[PDB]
């Protein structure tokens, strides 16, 4: 129709205007949304994604107003989510989470974070040198490796860990805040040896030559107190 | 119905806003919670969790407003509790506790506590490096020991 | 956890006290206190003249 108000002095409450969302990239979450009781579901939430046209029907809301779809950092780009409740084959993984029991999702997809999953962090995968890396530590297992080479992305259980001895920043940087998560090394000169002892594994090792040695999570440059001067300090 | 107020000259108190739990994650004590008797229930209290629409009936009120449902910090978030009196196969366990018999629950659950309990610690599991760690004592035993390599 | 990183060419000495555990540790090792055990500490001498 295109009906005249006041029917019978009936409130007019506003002229509203229907939220349409973007088909190639919108989505939102609409709050009290009514199922089939034509009334509000209170508590309740909905997500819609598509192309629509959309009334908001009488105490409906827009939760954040109109969001676009998740499309991912791709070769490396990262969600991570965790769940308000428990729900099992529910999410476009077809697979069960406990309430809680937060997981990450990346590569090649679009994400439309479902109703019961919460985007903790949109993690960002972290390009790495052939020869470079970063310290990952197991939140789960307490495991702090070193993941070295290829780039890399932290998987749902791992987030990076530092470390530092307490004068060989100096000697290294032979400066800008110095990166306590990339994995430390060191370009052993062509006549010198450099001695390296790992600490959690017992694993001594000196490294000669012109190569670069990199340390292991736990494992210690030693240092030397060397005299020097004219008079020989 | 939608009636007229001051049926023969009556009092109206206010108008009552439905108080409203988010499926999700809501949940909430009331207290002196009508039962049967259409009168209410003076010393105890009432949880109620999930998703409800809800209208506190006259001489209820909500002991914490409308607090929201404990889903654990997962891998390693945990929750120790006491509880007021004894109580047998009431937990979500199916699990025997005498009154004060403290204990906790982790993992990746969520969590209301019950009527009959109370959340001493929300406990956080140390992080822990294969080659270090921290000295935990049994209040219990009295037991000191070292607990070392991995996360606790 | 007390911890602590013998340097090369050391050995620290530790007497667990409770367990009555003596242990001197060599190497580049590193040795970390159970509740108890004691690190032996040493008073040496140091100056130019030697005090």
């Amino acid at each position: 129709d295109t009906e005249a108000h006041v029917p019978d002095v009936y409130e007019e409450v506003l002229g509203v205007v229907p939220i349409t969302t973007l088909g190639p990239r919108h989505y939102c979450v609409i709050l009290d949304p009514m199922g089939p009781d034509g009334k509000n579901q209170l508590g309740q939430k909905r997500v819609v994604k598509g192309e629509k046209s959309f009334f908001l029907q009488p105490g409906e809301r827009l939760e954040r107003g109109i969001q676009d779809v998740y499309v991912l950092s791709e070769q490396q780009g990262l969600l991570l989510k965790a769940l308000q409740p428990l729900e099992e084959g529910e999410s476009e993984e077809k697979v069960s989470h406990q309430a809680g029991d937060c997981w990450l999702i990346r590569g090649p997809l679009e994400y439309v974070p479902s109703a019961k999953v919460e985007v903790v962090e949109e993690r960002q995968a972290i390009p790495l040198d052939q020869n470079e890396g970063i310290y990952v530590q197991d939140v789960k297992t307490g495991k702090v490796r070193a993941v070295i080479g290829s780039t890399y992305m932290l998987t749902q259980d791992e987030v990076l860990w530092e470390k530092e001895l307490p004068s060989g920043v100096e000697e290294l940087l032979n400066s800008a805040p110095r990166n306590k998560t990339r994995v430390v090394s060191y370009r052993v000169p062509h006549n010198a040896a450099v001695q390296v002892y790992d600490y959690r594994a017992k694993r001594a090792r000196v490294v000669f030559g012109p190569e670069l040695v990199t340390l292991d999570p736990e494992e210690q440059f030693t240092v030397l107190s060397l005299s020097a001067g004219r008079p020989k300090r």
